[PDB]
């Protein structure tokens, strides 16, 4: 049943791998909490490469919403909308090459929004034809996109994260218009995800679309004739959740014909999942619905197995890490850092990654041309560079009390001749990924 | 003959009116995009956009992974002596990743594996470990879609001194060097992977008295006839002291086309003219053999025409240039010194409009205004209201047409709705507040919108 659950991740930790490993959510959505600290991201990549198939999604949109820094910056919807939307397709190629080759399967855009920045324009045919060649291009270079937001987000000023926004459109001026590109792109058979608006249509129905039988069953499936993958917008969103109970959005969505539920929290799937769950011991949603969510899901699901995981990298991290034995009882110290003054910039990062795993009481840069000052702490971290430039600068490394003094050789390996009868890590790199892995390794594997 | 800028690989560290002079006028066959650039994404993509409408390059980086990351569109990489730590089929992952992502963006070489020994961008001192990773990194590249090229024949690992400041000694014995630092280039060149080899500006006193670069014996003797390499050679950058400070320009093109040489690597596109000339006039004196030139020539339209692309990163760029719309603006107001009204923070956009500007513009200051607001009321030579919700209510919109209609120009780059409530107004529509957007809406300014 994990696959019925999409859950957005602004972190990766023991937490996330426990909630992942337990319940098996079918997809994986990746936000700045986790893509603005690579280590981070590239570990996060490995991990999902090594417990089953995901759907690995990013909201980068181009323009406005842009979250990988490994896709070229992009004018957005509106500077497209403007031009042969052949560019578009071409900029949606390149965009899903590079997701693809980074691990990604899915994106969640094109916006098919109507302009009453990230909306092609307020011409509805030309919306069509950018969402179309957008689709196509995602899909030519690797990803699935899930057009958005059903059935039109673009005629409400309010914003679903902070209410419930309210758009007076009859349905007949839907179709005409808002539906109106995705009808052409069910019609054109482009392979898509669709993901649902948290937004009342009042001359419509009362629910917001994510919760709404008539627009999901009536309008989506039937009249639109889209047999597809349905997600809702992230459920925790203040539209839903300050009007509906979990237990009600999670009814609604699954009976309005929605297969898989958008958390932003990962940390909300078990909530969410055993109301799932409860809803169908005691017959409040049918049974059939799910079979056939989880059905479409692991459709997609097969259809998705990349040759491409940049996780490759934390592999890499990981297997080049050397340590001595590791007395495990000083472990739960708090640490002194030691750490090169400013390669600079993988420096300046240590302190952050060390923070993670241990506790710290403070960080002293040191000159590597002279190599670190005296000092007493719990626990010492000596991040060790030019260690052997002279006599003067190894005493200084040496002189470091042997007893609760870690070596990390981040550099030049052969310092560590220079260290015997101590503590010692080699991580063959300076880089983030490196040091993350090296703590990893000396709480794990190291003792 | 008028392809002997087909003997020529240039580095640029900016994109300008003098880059595209020099590009159109000499016709270089290979593009190396520094960081100057590359650090520029606005031009980064306009020299994309400009080098897809100019002709055949093999375009490339330094981007090797670990120390020698330019490119932030590849994830970063432990870099190779980690990587040689490891099982080498994690290094051809690695460098198929890199190379997918380098060909998506427009590339199609990369400067890189080093294949050097170590006696951090060293797969390490066992010459096997070398070797089978250095296999690895070009069956990857490869694989992903770029041309890689080994370096720096015949090897630069045993010496402490970079090039860079003087010229290095490594005083191996050739049985040495081919038994150690040789070994990996061999290893490429039993493969069927096409390759670059890039020289090392190195002498090895054991073997002759001439830099690798410049060295007969070491290219002709060795890479070609020992090693049987009939590929594409480049020199390392000949500005490099180890060369400049040591041989003259006419010296160290004479000295490496007649060493077998085929692409002469400048660090600087500005030089090309100086070492473009001094080829020219060693062909002329006859100091330069023409079935050199003419074999070099050979060789690399083979190259080019092996890179047959569908993915280059400037139509991004074209994107931008397509969707700026302007109202007629009087050429004489250009050439004053401008005052910059820019909403003070998308956000980090609006911090780069000053930086753009200034490529194009006399700045005279830059005000932060807030959008909330508008901006206070203002005079200058002429004023560029970068305009952002101008319609919020009427104070603000009256903030905005306070400005002297005479000399403001106002660039509506968010809502493009906001057009209509500057009538008779000097204005520009973006649709973006992306530098790359803003950049071009300067150059149609400059040029199409008068």
């Amino acid at each position: 049943l994990g696959k019925l659950f999409f859950c957005g991740f602004d972190d990766f930790n023991e937490e996330a791998r426990e909630v992942i490993q337990k319940y098996r959510p079918a997809g994986v959505l990746i936000y700045p909490g986790v893509l603005s600290k690579e280590y981070l991201f590239l570990d996060f990549m490995n991990f999902l490469s090594r417990n089953g198939r995901f759907i690995v999604s990013s909201d980068h949109e181009g323009g406005q919403l842009e979250v990988l820094k490994y896709v070229p910056s992009f004018p957005g919807n509106l500077a497209a909308g403007k031009v042969d939307p052949v560019f578009t397709g071409r900029y949606c190629e390149m965009a899903g090459r590079i997701m693809n080759t980074l691990g990604f399967n899915m994106v969640f855009a094109p916006v098919l929004d109507l302009l009453s920045l990230r909306s092609f324009g307020s011409d509805p045919e030309v919306v069509a034809s950018h969402g179309m060649e957008a689709c196509m291009g995602y899909f030519k270079g690797g990803v699935i996109p899930c057009i958005k937001h059903f059935p039109g987000h673009g005629k409400t000023a309010d914003d679903s994260h902070y209410l419930l926004p309210t758009v007076n459109a009859s349905f007949e001026e839907l179709w005409r218009e808002d539906l109106l590109p995705f009808r052409r792109i069910f019609q054109s058979r482009v392979k898509t995800a669709v993901m649902t608006a948290h937004v009342k249509y009042p001359a419509v129905d009362d629910l917001p679309a994510t919760l709404s039988k008539k627009l999901i069953t009536e309008v989506l499936r039937e009249k639109l004739n889209f047999k597809g993958l349905v997600l809702s917008d992230a459920m925790e969103m203040k539209a839903i959740s300050e009007n509906f109970s979990v237990e009600e959005a999670v009814r609604f969505f699954i009976e309005a014909g929605g297969n898989m539920i958008l958390l932003d929290n990962f940390r909300d799937l078990p909530v969410y999942y055993e109301s799932l769950k409860k809803l169908i011991e005691d017959g409040s949603i049918e049974r059939g619905k799910v079979e056939r969510s989880i059905k479409i899901v692991d459709e997609y699901l097969s259809a998705l197995e990349n040759r491409f995981n940049s996780g490759l990298i934390a592999e890499v991290a990981e297997r080049a890490i050397e340590c001595t034995r590791m007395r495990k009882e000083l472990l739960g110290r708090e640490v002194v850092l030691l750490v090169p003054s400013n390669t600079g910039d993988d420096y300046d990062l240590i302190p952050e990654v060390a923070k993670r795993f241990f506790k710290v009481r403070d960080v002293i840069r040191y000159d590597i041309e002279a190599g670190p000052d005296d000092v007493d702490g719990e626990l010492i971290f000596d991040f060790v560079v030019n260690a052997s430039k002279n006599e003067q600068v190894l005493q200084a490394h040496l002189s470091l009390p042997s007893d609760r003094t870690i070596y990390f050789i981040i550099r030049n390996p052969f310092d560590a001749k220079f260290f015997p009868g101590r503590s010692v890590v080699i991580t063959h790199s300076t880089k983030p990924i490196s040091v993350y892995k090296s703590f990893q390794h000396l709480l794990g594997r190291c003792s």
